[PDB]
């Protein structure tokens, strides 16, 4: 499989302007007729090169003449000797029932549905399957009326009919030109939740959420969230929906999350279906996020699309930024920022230190489905956020507005977007552009000096990015470095120099620089990289007391949390080293006291307290180390929990009880109280065994919502409480028929600290609720084991690696996209000790040798073994 390169982009030799599709739908044999209107832009002698995969070609006509000047080649239909302008007619057959990869037209249960991003449309017909070819679609769908009463495509219905032999048809037209990755088709029998949204200018939009029969009870929150998304995009960004109908279809079989097909989004049901007994607060807020995200793409992705796939972050960085801003405005901004930074530092930085490292605008791709990454998405969004930091809201929105004025109805590049921001704001983003081309995490080192003679405070700030596997050369970035200086009372010291204010966002643009501040009347405590102002590792020699000072006094809630993270990091590192020498946890009294103070502080937001009382995950902890010792990290996390449980027992139980809520509401203040209560319950579970067992079992049985029930169940498994096996069986007996609810239970099984977790997981391959045909079940059992139980995955006997190789050997053939997601923990081998590296390398070597190795896995495996 051959790599493609960004620098190789060239405008297409032919465009398509209009495509009329007819589907004669059948799960075993679907016939596609595609009539395209084409224009040659390149040389007269250049053939038309159409992409296609696993298609049975029936016929090729050019202006209704059966064509003889063509050939099929791997992946392609090459058509020669064409006029400058012509009508192409292709007829071909495809087989949805055989499509286990879930790419193209496939079956989800009894429904037929599509996934076309990135390159799935070529699995449906021969086409210019590249996102700089925009065309107007018309789609006619013919099917059995009893099996497929609903026949959906993008846009509005223009024609409908009934045929003999129980077939019917519907034809759709979408006026907006689109690249083919935004094509969608759905056929099936559904319950339908119908609502309306009226835009601020008065356009009434019909909203339609399509769910499997008997799931309407789980649909209102998704609808609520759609309307919220629409309203917010109007309020914040000034953008209105542009069509008459907005359709969402929830399907159970889906490799991604959800997909922004124009006017006909297709969602994994995990990101739609919720009711209070089936879904947690986090589920509710994730549905809100993903509903938002796909809606937001209607502008950032659909009305302006991507010139080529290397520009994916153009839509994904900006749409994730928008989803974050949406959640943050509606909810707790600080809890959002905290959890997005946890993702960045715990998951994204690992990718940027791995063999799959890439810039947010990649330069080299083998399989584009491998580049829907933490980097492109979440780091992408941090890059957008940095532009927002540099410009301010008002200039940022002027940039947005210039971007749409210039590029609406076209396919654009990341550079176009930056230029629009630069030109609208008059802020120079030339250096800033290097964030798009350079991979890896910058390390920002900060030293400080306070001169009492002159009342000056000096920060000496250096940067460097280490080389990564993909790039041997690195250069300094334009790093927006936000600070705040605090006096001995906790009050912010005004920043100034030579009699003038200085902006608190420092422009860290060199390898080394100094910043001098005047009229600093007291030695300050600095808050550095405020709100995570750039996606970098910060090196500052913090005292413990500077960090507890910030926890008490810092103005922004994020800074209070971040200071707690910096204080814990020192002691996580200390205790991992101790664990490797067989020595028990050591924690200063003053550290425990800082967490006690947070528990008893009446003035702190409970949302913030809960996050400070949520220890860094085993992933966030791994980021603190060059070489990862996953057993030490897991055991240190447990011991730290037990230590705090003991030291803070009385305070934890008081706050647990104080935050009891008898009514359940999906409302942010309520959520905050509940997160705090369950944060306390986690520590209590790791306390004295009898009290723990009582508290946890009672919460599980008495809960009136899934948040509380699952928090108890997860604590029983994490602390290996007596009640665990009863409660787990209880859950299975109640919920086994409900795959989305059972996913939570598979995750708890896979992430268990029990010694026999792998045996349990293997046995669960045969569980009544598990199936290898469903990506959500696969992720929830196998994925969670490999990725979220690094202590068991990395068992010294190598059993974890062997288990993953077995599963990958199936999935490589069945569903390469899911396989490539699941191989990630093995490609991290260079972070582990030699003995583990040797076992992981052997596992990788085994997979490299598979018959019919997918491109998706080939790419990762070859990088890993280099
Ligand atoms: C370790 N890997 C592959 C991932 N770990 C966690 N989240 C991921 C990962 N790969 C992609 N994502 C998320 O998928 C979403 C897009 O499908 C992005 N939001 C990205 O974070
Ligand atoms: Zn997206």
């Amino acid at each position: 499989p051959q790599a493609k390169y960004r620098h190789d982009y060239r405008a297409p030799d032919y465009q398509i302007t209009d495509i009329d599709l007819t589907f004669d739908l059948d799960a075993q044999k679907t016939v596609v007729t595609a009539v395209s209107q084409a224009v040659r832009h390149g040389a007269s002698d250049a053939p038309l090169r159409l992409n296609g995969e696993d298609l049975k070609l029936v016929s090729v006509h050019i202006n209704d003449e059966p064509w003889t000047a063509w050939k099929e080649e791997e992946g392609a239909l090459v058509i020669s000797n064409l006029p400058e302008r012509f009508t192409l007619k292709i007829i071909n057959e495809i087989s949805p029932a055989a499509n286990t990869a879930l790419e193209g037209l496939y079956q989800s249960g009894d429904a037929l549905c599509t996934q076309c991003e990135a390159e799935g449309f070529r699995h449906i017909t021969y086409y210019l399957d590249r996102p700089d070819v925009l065309a107007r679609f018309t789609t006619k769908i013919i099917a059995d009326k009893i099996k497929y009463p609903f026949l959906l495509s993008n846009g509005n219905r223009v024609a409908q009919g009934e045929l003999e032999n129980g077939r019917h048809w519907v034809q759709w037209q979408d006026p907006f030109p689109k690249p083919c990755y935004l094509f969608a088709l759905v056929a099936g029998d559904f319950d339908v939740l119908r609502d309306t949204f009226t835009t601020r200018s008065g356009r009434e939009v019909a909203l339609e959420l399509y769910v499997d029969r008997g799931n309407l009870d789980r649909a209102p929150w998704a609808m609520t969230s759609l309307k919220n998304s629409m309203k917010w995009d109007e309020e914040r960004f000034g953008l209105e929906y542009d069509l008459d109908i907005y359709m969402i279809v929830a399907v159970d079989f889906f490799n991604m999350g959800a997909m922004e097909n124009k006017g006909l989004n297709i969602f994994n049901s995990k990101y739609v279906l919720a009711r209070t007994d089936t879904a947690t607060d986090k589920d509710y807020l994730d549905i809100e996020r993903v509903i938002g995200h796909e809606y937001f793409h209607n502008w950032t992705g659909n009305r302006v699309t991507c010139r080529d796939w290397f520009q994916l972050s153009l839509k994904e960085g900006l749409t994730v930024f928008r989803d974050q801003e949406f959640s943050s405005d509606l909810g707790s901004r600080a809890v959002n920022r905290i959890n997005n930074v946890r993702t960045m530092r715990g998951l994204q930085f690992a990718e940027d230190a791995s063999p799959m490292a890439h810039p947010i605008r990649p330069d080299m791709v083998i399989e584009m489905n491998n580049f829907y990454t933490l980097t492109v998405y979440e780091k992408g969004a941090e890059v957008i956020r940095m532009i927002h930091t540099l410009l301010g809201e008002e200039n940022f929105q002027k940039g947005m507005q210039l971007y749409f004025e210039r590029h609406d109805g076209s396919a654009a590049t990341c550079d176009d977007f930056v230029q629009a921001m630069e030109d609208a704001s008059n802020v120079d983003l030339s250096h800033f552009r290097r964030w798009y081309s350079q991979s890896g995490t910058p390390i920002v080192t900060v030293k400080d000096d306070y001169n009492p003679e002159t009342e000056q405070y000096t920060l000496t700030i250096s940067q460097r990015t280490p080389a990564t596997p993909d790039q041997a050369e690195k250069q300094p970035l334009h790093i927006p470095f936000a600070i705040e200086l605090y006096d001995n009372e906790g009050k912010v010291i005004p920043l100034q120099k030579g009699g003038h204010p200085v902006n608190s966002v420092l422009n860290v643009t060199q390898a080394e620089q100094t910043f001098v501040f005047d009229n600093v009347y007291f030695q300050p405590v600095p808050a550095l990289l405020c709100e995570f102002s750039a996606p970098v590792k910060l090196e500052y020699k913090w005292s413990d007391q500077q960090l507890t000072f910030l926890m008490r006094h810092a103005r922004n809630d994020f800074s209070r949390w971040d200071a707690a993270q910096s204080l814990l990091a020192t002691y996580i590192k200390l205790n991992v080293a101790r664990h490797q020498q067989g020595q028990p946890l050591s924690l200063p009294v003053h550290v425990a006291d800082a967490f006690r103070a947070v528990l008893l502080d009446e003035k702190i937001d409970p949302a913030l307290a809960a996050e400070i009382l949520t220890l860094p995950s085993v992933n966030e902890m791994a980021e603190l180390f060059d070489i990862i010792d996953p057993i030490a990290i897991a055991e240190v996390r447990e011991a730290l929990t037990r230590t705090l449980a003991t030291e803070l027992a009385d305070e934890l139980l008081a706050i647990y009880n104080a935050n009891y809520q008898s009514e359940y509401r999906v409302e942010h203040e309520d959520i905050a109280k509940r997160t705090l209560r369950n944060a306390c319950l986690r520590f209590l579970a790791f306390g004295e065994t009898h009290l723990a067992d009582v508290l946890v079992s009672k919460q599980f049985h008495e809960a009136n919502n899934m948040t509380d029930a699952l928090a108890a169940l997860s604590a029983a498994v994490a602390a290996q409480l007596p009640c665990r096996d009863a409660l787990m069986q209880e859950y299975d007996d109640k919920w086994h028929q409900n795959g989305l609810v059972m996913d939570k239970w598979f995750i708890l099984q896979a992430t268990s600290p029990a010694a026999n977790v792998l045996e349990t997981v293997r046995g669960l391959l045969q569980h009544r609720s598990f199936t290898m045909s469903n990506p959500n079940r696969i992720r929830s059992l196998i994925g969670a084991f490999a990725g979220s139980n690094p202590a068991a995955f990395h068992a010294e006997d190598g059993s974890g690696y062997l288990f993953l190789v077995e599963m990958l050997t199936d999935l490589n053939s069945r569903n390469p996209q899911v396989a490539s997601r699941l191989i990630e923990p093995l490609i991290r081998l260079k972070r582990y000790d030699a003995k583990r590296q040797e076992k992981m390398r052997a596992a990788l070597e085994q997979l490299k040798g598979l018959e019919n190795l997918s491109g998706d896995l080939y790419e990762k495996i070859t990088k890993a073994l280099a």
